Parts: C-alpha cells; structure tokens; sequence
C-alpha cells in the first residue's frame, strides 16, 4: 500500500496482463520473476527498443531486460560468447521459455545480491554491489512482489503494480 522509502508508486490496469501474467508462471517464473518482469514493462513484453537502445555488455533482452554480460557470463546457451556476440541475446525475444530457463540460471551464477546489482548495473554493479541505487531498485522489486504475495489474485489478473525507478 504505502510506497517504499520516499519513493513514488502505484497499481493500474492493463488490459490482457492476467493472461500474461499466466503464462509467464506456466514458463516457470516465481512470483520474484514476476516482480522483475513488471517492473521492467507493462505488459510482460519485448517490444521495448532493440536491446533497450544499448549495444554489447550492455544490451538488454527478454522480458526481464537481462544484460548481455550476465547472459554471456552465465547461461550454457551463451557460453564462451564475446561482448560483441551481444545480438545473439536477441534469442530471448522470441521464446519465453529461454528467457526464463536464462534467468533462473543467472540468479543462480551469481546469486540474488550480485545478480540484482548487475540486473540494475552491470559491470559496474557487479563490482559495487552496494550502493543505494541498487538497493532502491531491489527494493521496488520486493515491493511489488509483496503485493503479489498478499493477494492471490494479483499473479493472475490484470493489475500492474509499480514503483518509479529512474532509467539509467
Ligand atoms: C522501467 O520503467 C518503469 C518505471 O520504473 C516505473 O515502474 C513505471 O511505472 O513503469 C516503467 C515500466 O513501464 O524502469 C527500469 C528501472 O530503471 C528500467 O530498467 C532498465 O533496464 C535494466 C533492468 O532493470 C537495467 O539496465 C542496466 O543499465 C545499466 C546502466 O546503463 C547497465 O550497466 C552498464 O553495463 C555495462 C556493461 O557491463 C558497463 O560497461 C557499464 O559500466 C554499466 O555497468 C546494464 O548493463 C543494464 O543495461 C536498468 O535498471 C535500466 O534502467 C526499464 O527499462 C524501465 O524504464
Ligand atoms: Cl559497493
């Protein structure tokens, strides 16, 4: 309800997000993924600009904006893959499954601590895991995913709950 620590939030509908919602669980996606995922878009999607307007380690794809160094680093699909390899990611856009079987396998590398600071910042992240904009930004995630676990029926209709985050 009440936003987390100063932050703006809020819930709105999106029209066919329940049946997205479904599907991206019947993919495998907990309600953390599902946290991430909205989050990163309103509708669960991959129609954002190709690789978020970012090329190499930076590039961003599937529906959770995973960067291409955690893609590369981390998934046996992308592996012994160069920085510059970055528009095989482009795999991710089109097959949900992959997407999340890649997610899973990036939180698992690293860990939730590592992996949300090179989610939110790369490299940079990954070496300065602890700054307060990382901690901002898993805390919009665990707070949205808290109104998916109080109720229910939030996992599977077409509520969006939000926290603004700055792009970087
Ligand atoms: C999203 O917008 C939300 C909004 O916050 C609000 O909730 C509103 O109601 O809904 C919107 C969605 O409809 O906000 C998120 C969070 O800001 C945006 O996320 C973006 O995408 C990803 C995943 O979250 C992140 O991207 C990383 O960005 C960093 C910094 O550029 C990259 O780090 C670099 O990596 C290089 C390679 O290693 C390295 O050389 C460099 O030094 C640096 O470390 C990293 O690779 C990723 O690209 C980030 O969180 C980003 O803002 C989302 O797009 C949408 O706006
Ligand atoms: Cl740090």
């Amino acid at each position: 309800s009440a936003c987390p620590s100063g932050a703006t939030c809020g819930s709105y509908t999106v029209g066919g997000l329940g049946s997205r919602k479904q599907q991206v669980r019947n993919a495998g996606g907990s309600s953390l993924d599902l946290a991430v995922a909205m989050l990163q878009t309103e509708r669960m999607d991959t129609a954002y600009p190709y690789g978020d307007n970012k090329s190499g380690d930076a590039a961003n794809f599937g529906i959770f904006k995973q960067n291409w160094l955690m893609l590369r680093s981390a998934c046996a699909q992308f592996g012994g893959q160069g920085a510059g390899q970055y528009d095989n990611g482009a795999a991710l856009n089109s097959s949900l499954g992959q997407d999340v079987s890649c997610l899973h396998q990036s939180q698992s590398h690293y860990g939730l601590d590592a992996w949300f600071a090179g989610h939110r910042n790369g490299a940079s992240g990954l070496s300065s895991p602890n700054t307060a904009d990382i901690a901002a930004y898993k805390a919009a995630v665990y707070w949205i995913k808290a109104q998916l676990d109080a109720d229910s029926a939030n996992l599977g209709n077409d509520t969006r709950f939000w926290v603004q985050v700055p792009a970087i």
